[PDB]
């Protein structure tokens, strides 16, 4: 099998014209605060399992690398708010994240704020990249709680640093509670995926630049009217379940070596990744059954409120 | 793009007659009181994002720099109460900010109140600006708690010095519910947004004052009966979103070079920072769409009253 | 300016036949008791803002300045309870305020009330003055503890001296749930803003005195048919309200110095001092309007009953 070819076909990256444009406004957000006045800010959408986390890291191996690497700088950060996050937790882990390993034995929000807010200009952090607040919305209770927002808004107002916040688009309920928490957070996003499958479009040249990625030199074997279907057939937005799929297909194509991920492990590889897929969602591969026109209609706008929508 | 230009670019303050009306009420407040008899006081409404914390710091930089600069004096504070503020929580921060750290591991409304009145006249404190009331009114419940109130005035009542208490407009229920503390801030203040659209009034001047106050040598753009009515169209009230789209607009043309900010730029900045506002408003900038009269009506009476009537 | 007339012109203290009363039974109340037999108690009633605080100062200046000036005795004790208040928190404010920096770290109901019974009589307490009674009403509820009453009985019966407890006039529920305490404070008193503004009455020489006691030197502005009937339209019991309202008026006639506190200060006093009144008072002194006599009814007999008839 060997653990480079399996490593490149995992690391596989292509950038969509929506990460470039994350990517760019990131960038740009950071560059555009000083470290003086109040920071721009801004918000990341998306939804559940498109390609936030593999933004972030993209994103911080360009950027903190070379930073990291000459000594203790650490210019970004990357932070995930616990369930049912408090500002001692989310104060906790910005310091835990944040080089110093101490302050995490006894402290109840008096002196960490104040030595974060010091230490932050000190060490010479230029962003903040924080990841979850799917949590700050209760599971059962339709009830928000805003302390960690209202904390956030208060270290905003002290220390000056532009913050990112990735969540899911449900989560845009936790701004609309607090008027200037809304207000602030001014320049937002949708990170949300695939909506045409027929091609000639950013589908097919993904797939295409895919192929290309692919470790098999026996050129590409999707990027095909008929083959391109079923995958969206098969994974109807989310990046996750394509990925997995191609993966499937790769390991099962080097395993008992073939030349190309041929009509024959994709089968396989759809009967085993469709755990996570609706009773109501039907496999195209399983049998000789054509794909319909009706199921490849474009994900709806309401993707990542289903959650929310439960309750 | 050079720190200096950008800096300077963020950084343009023009004070509208509502600002200097507060500044002129703060520099009176703070010079009746002797610190001997009852004090004058002060309350300022305004809204969410107007120029409240603007204001303070304004005052703050021509006021407290020189004095400052000599020693440990601080004549004037700078006060922000946590979500569902205590009286611990207030007087912990009343403590913290005054220079000492002390006071802050372990102290439980006992000999914090004591030291406090004590060390005031010592220090030599003219004047408090309290920033924040929102958090004293609950976000799901309508009870508002009066124990910071009591406290406030029992601190009032002890040590003799002027108070500002800051707060969003739907603050008043927390005075309206303790009949004394109602009657004891008597010294009442609008800071609210721009009213009229069409021009030659204090928005046009604005503008016009904002523009000279812009980094570009190629004299003003804006304050045009033809543009300055879209800038209105973007931003009812809110100078948060106008400044915010001047900025982008600004930053955009630093980046590939132009003399002004052109009829170009504007159109992708309002793209950029329409996250915050609501479904139903809409984007005059984002087409050829002629803005409608009757869109610029001027913004409603319950300005920063929306999130007290949620529930 | 000089710190010399504001200060003046802020304490210009004259005396109202009900505060002569209040002084005379205070004098009284001390006088008889003689720290052997049970005490003869008081009460006063009064409301928000009409002049306890000013009468207990007064008080507090001419009976405790001789026995201060010679050495630690106090004869007369100011309390302001805390809010929702408790035995052990009204005996801690009772303690810290005579002498004593102890019995404030470590003491829960226990050795706090010994060695207080023990050490009154040594330091020789001839009188005590608790402020306030509203904090022992509950503010959502109208449910009220009689946990601080039944330790003010217990600590009466211990050690036996004067207390006169002011408090806002529905704090005689407190004492109309508790019949034992009720029957203790037999002797009880209106401090009442008021009534009368035809003119030839004690408002006129009120503000006759007012005005002998004003720093202007060329004989009084005030006490005149025109102006007395809206200084009551204005302030209609509160002295608070018109004490502030002359404070404003005698601040704006130093600056840009006039002969007199004439009727051109008067509207901007009035304009400024316009916070607290409700929406239904109507301003005199904004416009040339003619005053209505049926807006300047006396002041209902429940003034200070309106924060408690809202549950
Ligand atoms: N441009 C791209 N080319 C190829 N694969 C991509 C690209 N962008 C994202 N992916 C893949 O999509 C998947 C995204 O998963 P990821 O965990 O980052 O999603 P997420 O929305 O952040 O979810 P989580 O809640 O797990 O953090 C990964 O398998 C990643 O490799
Ligand atoms: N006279 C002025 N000229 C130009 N810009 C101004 C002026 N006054 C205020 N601003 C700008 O308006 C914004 C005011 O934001 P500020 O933080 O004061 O709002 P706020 O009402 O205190 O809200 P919050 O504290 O909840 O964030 C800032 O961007 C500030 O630079
Ligand atoms: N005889 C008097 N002549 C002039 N001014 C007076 C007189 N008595 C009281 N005042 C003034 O009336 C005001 C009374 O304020 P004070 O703090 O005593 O109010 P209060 O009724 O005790 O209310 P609270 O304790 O709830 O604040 C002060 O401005 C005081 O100077």
């Amino acid at each position: 099998t060997r653990e480079a070819r399996i490593s490149r076909a995992k690391r596989a990256f292509v950038s969509t014209p929506s990460v470039r444009k994350i990517l760019s406004y990131m960038d740009r957000c950071r560059d555009l605060s000083d470290l003086e006045s109040e920071p721009t800010c801004m918000m990341v959408y998306g939804a559940s399992g498109v390609g936030k986390t593999t933004v972030i890291k993209k994103y911080l191996n360009q950027n903190r690398r070379e930073s990291e690497a000459g000594g203790d700088i650490i210019p970004v950060l990357h932070i995930e708010l616990p369930d049912n996050a408090k500002p001692v937790d989310a104060a906790r882990e910005l310091l835990v994240e944040m080089g110093d390993p101490l302050a995490l034995y006894e402290t109840d929000l008096a002196r960490l704020t104040k030595r974060l807010t010091e230490l932050i200009p000190a060490v010479g952090v230029k962003l903040i990249i924080i990841d979850e607040f799917q949590h700050l919305v209760e599971e059962r209770s339709n009830r928000v709680l805003t302390q960690v927002g209202n904390w956030l808004k208060m270290i905003l107002n002290k220390t000056k640093c532009p913050i990112v916040i990735f969540g899911m688009p449900y989560s845009k309920v936790v701004l609309q509670a607090n008027s200037q928490l809304h207000g602030r957070f001014s320049i937002q996003v949708e990170l949300r995926p695939f909506s045409y499958n027929g091609g000639r479009g950013v589908f097919k040249t993904f797939l295409e630049y895919l192929d290309k990625a692919l470790p098999f030199e026996k050129q590409a074997g999707l990027a095909n009217e008929s083959l391109q279907k079923k995958l969206y057939a098969f994974s109807q937005g989310n990046m996750r379940s394509l990925r997995n799929l191609i993966y499937q297909a790769s390991i099962e194509a080097i395993d008992n070596q073939h030349e190309t991920i041929t009509e024959e492990d994709f089968v396989f590889a759809s009967k085993l990744t469709s755990g996570d897929k609706p009773n109501s969602w039907k496999n195209p591969f399983e049998e000789g059954v054509e794909v319909t026109e009706d199921m490849l209609r474009p994900p709806p706008k309401d993707i990542g409120w289903e959650d929310y929508l439960r309750h």
